[PDB]
């Protein structure tokens, strides 16, 4: 009732209320808003499943949402996307990926420093790419992320003294697969452990736990975020990616979140958008392959580069059928409220 | 007469006839849309270069040209432009190309299921850029290829078990050059090897049938082509490239697209826009040499990325002589009726 | 009195006489334009500069100027731009900098066609960077010459037979770092050397040089030139850089034209402007480092790159805050005439 969608009624609630607890929900709703979801219970739910994973990435995840809200009050952004929680989602991922990719492993207290840093870096990131994007109506997705994290991670690099990086290399040879040996089971577990993987967790309860707490803001997104994971571990199969890959769900986030970006968030939902999905889930999983290879060349991982790439691109798409439409970034909601919008207008 | 040009006699009697005739039109128009022609009749002489050459590759080529303009009309993208063919050509080199790269060899059937599946990728890389690249009024060009084409590479790689691509390598050594070596025949036979490249073709007939297909609908056009051959010749001896990649015509396809496109096709032919078109097709062999390096060390080969790129920052230049003029988009044909246009404008 | 800042009283005066000292005016100006300064006599002052440090690279800095001047003349390019200076500077570093990365030593003679060729690129790069970004206002900084550079010493690469580059390759152990031998005067000739190095030059007092040649056009932009420089050295530091790498100035360069760029340049100069200047200067050090690495790994220098990226990157930052003007580049001259435009409409 009142804890679902988008929290609209609890929001007015707040407006009226003390500085720190409207500070603490904008904070929680930079957490769900890695999913698309700005609810403050689905902050709450993403939290404890990081805490189940990981202790360590919750706490850098954290420090990051806070870091980086605090770092768009001082430069004076809106205040809309402030509290929707837009200005921490970019942030949360940078402070896990960080302790996720460092080779100091767990407590390693002098991370924080520069994952403050970096969290400082993405209200910058955001506004910049909010300034060319906008101009074709386009959201900024996770590119503030990526970009500080990419950008972090290849300046320390692996041989850094003061902040080692995982070492990460090319292919260079033909990996044994092993068919017989694939088992059912484990192709199951990939899928919510691929959505697990938006927040860097390899657990399957955490993935879980990431799904009941979408689907409490938006069924319909749920269902997207699993079709989505499904998707990526089809199109690693397909290519013959080694399976223990495919178990650990590096092939199912991109995929999982190009599909919700689809599947009725940023383009209205029909059967022909849902077709889109679909495609588009394919698409990146295949994109997040081709990132994955350039870029350990380099000693990087892809990311969801990928994510932001394919769907940008599918979203760039234009078509002669008024079934395929492109939802207004003003009126972006959930699929269920933005579907209502379809209805009335197309 | 009829058969000349843009054919928009045969396009007009078409029009009221069966569907499947008029798709095999759209089909062949695709073909030769990779040179920039809207012609049936160079699409038929093309595709006989090109089974010459090597059928697998022809049949592929055909394959992703068929499947990307189904794809276009499943996602109604505008009739004019999937009936000009400007819906096909990418999809045709994604095809050749991914046969030419494939470490599988000759008819390896199951090649077919990502030719398709990339073939479906070029209506939706096409719109897309041209979202962008239409704010400026620039075409999209080979950017559906070269990103799909890149794509699928990199995602598969030399080492994937179902579908490895040849292994490429950056340069690790100084080549040894015998310039006494240097022969005149093999670098004049060099200018449509370079033609030839357009589709991956390394066989100098191939090359000049293409001329010959070219020529058909436009004379202006075949000369640009043969003259940006010739440019990429000039540039790889320049910087003492091995002998016989020059005579693979690998120095030459950049060079003589860019020069046909700035050489009356996108820019308006007058003696100015010619020297520019010189000076692109240059420009255009050095960033092929410089993305081949680079795209080595991911294990890519460089596509056609430099014609993409120099020959969209020559029609980004702007400049106070009137003699240099860029062509309005939906009044691209040909450099012969183009011209026509620009004194009549 | 009439040798400082645009020298607009000089300019006009010789708006009249004979177009070779109109020529050689321009050409000076070119020389400058690097480090944002149109001053004739910086532009000799700086050239002195170059001549001590090595007469090979100053040589080459000069054709690429005047190749680069010419041409834009011959493509009928805006005059307005070109008596700027704006048409000279992109090939001045393309000049130098090709000397620098020769793998075949000074008075190399042959370098000298390549070296025309590549400044013959510099305005149709300038051209065709000004149709993208003029539409955010945007200007080209050293985008042409870092274009330029990039594609030459990749299509010529260190195995090249007739113009082999230096050879450039990853970072592929940790060094080992001794913190005890860190030395406080090598520090502190970082500084000049930091400024040096937007030129390429490694040499003290050329750096010492060129902080007068800007001087003399505007203190303001002197001081953010040394402020930048020293953000880099602490970046250097922050991040744990061999020593050896600080001291010959690579950390400080990119920083340097940052903070000149962002503190009054194309930003009025306020408090907040001047510290949004200082986190610029950071973050485009730490970018450098980024860069470093990756291009290393393709056998190329990051040239300019950082910090053509971080300041384009900053200037595209919207606020809400009065204090943090964005100049019109219409209107963009040095820092203190600047500063003016933006106090009478503040
Ligand atoms: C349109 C006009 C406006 C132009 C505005 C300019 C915007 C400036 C963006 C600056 C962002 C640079 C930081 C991002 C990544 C870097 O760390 C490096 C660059 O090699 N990335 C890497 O090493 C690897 C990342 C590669 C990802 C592929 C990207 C498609
Ligand atoms: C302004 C709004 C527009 C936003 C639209 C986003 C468009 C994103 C395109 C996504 C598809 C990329 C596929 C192409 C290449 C990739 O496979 C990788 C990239 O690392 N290949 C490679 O590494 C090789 C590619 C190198 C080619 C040079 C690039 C100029
Ligand atoms: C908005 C629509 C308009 C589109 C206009 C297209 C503009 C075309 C510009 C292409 C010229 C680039 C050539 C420069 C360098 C390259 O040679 C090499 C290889 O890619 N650089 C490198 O390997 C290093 C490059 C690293 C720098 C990162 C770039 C962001
Ligand atoms: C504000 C400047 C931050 C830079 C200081 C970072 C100090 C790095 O910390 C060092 O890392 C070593 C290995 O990485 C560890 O063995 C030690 O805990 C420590 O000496
Ligand atoms: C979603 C589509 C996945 C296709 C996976 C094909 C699984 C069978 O793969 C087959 O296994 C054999 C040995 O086990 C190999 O010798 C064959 O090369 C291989 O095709
Ligand atoms: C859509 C999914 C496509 C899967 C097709 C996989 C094709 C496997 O191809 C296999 O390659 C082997 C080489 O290692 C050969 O020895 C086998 O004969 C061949 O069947
Ligand atoms: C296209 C302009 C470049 C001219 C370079 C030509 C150098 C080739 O050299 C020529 O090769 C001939 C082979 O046909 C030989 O007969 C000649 O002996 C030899 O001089
Ligand atoms: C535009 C006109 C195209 C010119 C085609 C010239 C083809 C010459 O081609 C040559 O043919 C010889 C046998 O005939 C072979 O021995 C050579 O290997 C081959 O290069
Ligand atoms: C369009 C410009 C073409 C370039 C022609 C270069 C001619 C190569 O000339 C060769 O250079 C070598 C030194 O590099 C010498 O050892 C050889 O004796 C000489 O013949
Ligand atoms: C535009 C074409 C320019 C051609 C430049 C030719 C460069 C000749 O390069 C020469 O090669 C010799 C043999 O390795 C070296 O010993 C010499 O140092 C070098 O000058
Ligand atoms: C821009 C036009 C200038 C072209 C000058 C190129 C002439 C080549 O100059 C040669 O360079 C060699 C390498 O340093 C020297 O060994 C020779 O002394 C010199 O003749
Ligand atoms: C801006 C960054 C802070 C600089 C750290 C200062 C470290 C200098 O260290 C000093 O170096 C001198 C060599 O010149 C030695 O003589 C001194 O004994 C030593 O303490
Ligand atoms: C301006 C920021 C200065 C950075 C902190 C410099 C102090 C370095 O601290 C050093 O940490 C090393 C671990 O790698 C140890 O080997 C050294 O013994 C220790 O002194
Ligand atoms: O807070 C959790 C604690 O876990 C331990 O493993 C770490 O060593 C402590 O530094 C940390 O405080
Ligand atoms: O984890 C790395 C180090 O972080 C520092 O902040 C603490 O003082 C140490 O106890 C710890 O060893
Ligand atoms: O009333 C809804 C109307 O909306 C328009 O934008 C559509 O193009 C119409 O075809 C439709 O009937
Ligand atoms: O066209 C398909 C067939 O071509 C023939 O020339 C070959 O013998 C076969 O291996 C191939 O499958
Ligand atoms: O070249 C591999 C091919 O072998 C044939 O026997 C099969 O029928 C094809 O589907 C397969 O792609
Ligand atoms: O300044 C011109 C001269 O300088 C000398 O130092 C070089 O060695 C010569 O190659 C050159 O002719
Ligand atoms: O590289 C570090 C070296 O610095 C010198 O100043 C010391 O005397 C050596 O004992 C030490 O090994
Ligand atoms: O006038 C400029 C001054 O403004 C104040 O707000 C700052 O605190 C000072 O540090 C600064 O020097």
């Amino acid at each position: 009732g009142y804890i679902t969608g988008d929290m609209k009624e609890f929001a007015n609630w707040l407006k009226d209320k003390p500085q720190a607890l409207q500070f603490v929900d904008w904070v929680l709703r930079g957490i769900s808003q890695v999913v698309f979801v700005s609810n403050p219970i689905s902050g709450i739910l993403i939290l404890v499943g990081l805490l189940v994973q990981n202790p360590w990435c919750a706490l850098n995840g954290c420090v990051g949402t806070v870091v980086s809200t605090l770092t768009a009050l001082l430069l004076s952004q809106d205040r809309s996307a402030i509290t929707a929680g837009l200005q921490g989602y970019n942030a949360t991922l940078v402070g896990i990926l960080m302790a996720i990719y460092s080779d100091k492993g767990n407590y390693f207290w002098w991370l924080l420093f520069p994952v403050s840093a970096m969290s400082m870096t993405c209200p910058v990131f955001s506004s910049a790419l909010n300034s060319v994007l906008s101009k074709w109506d386009l959201p900024v997705f996770t590119l503030p992320f990526n970009m500080a994290l990419s950008m972090y991670l290849s300046a320390t690099g692996h041989y850094n003294p003061f902040f080692p990086s995982t070492l990460i290399t090319p292919v260079t040879s033909v990996p044994n697969v092993t068919w017989p040996d694939l088992s059912a089971l484990q192709l199951l577990k990939s899928l919510p452990v691929g959505v697990g993987q938006i927040y860097g967790c390899d657990n399957p309860w955490t993935g879980g736990i990431f799904l009941g707490a979408i689907l409490l803001s938006s069924p319909l997104m749920c269902l997207h975020a699993a079709i989505g994971s499904l998707l990526g571990i089809i199109a690693g199969l397909s290519l013959s990616a080694p399976f223990e890959d495919i178990y650990a769900g590096l092939w199912g986030f991109n995929s999982s979140l190009a599909c919700i970006a689809i599947g009725g968030t940023f383009m209205a939902l029909t059967w022909q958008t849902h077709l889109l999905a679909l495609a588009c889930a394919l698409f990146t999983a295949y994109l997040g392959a081709s990132m994955s290879h350039v870029m350990a060349v380099v000693g990087l991982p892809s990311g969801t580069w990928p994510f932001c790439l394919a769907t940008l691109l599918f979203l760039l798409l234009t078509t002669k059928n008024p079934n395929i439409y492109k939802m207004p970034i003003s009126k972006v909601t959930y699929p269920e409220e933005n579907r209502i919008f379809y209805l009335q207008s197309r």
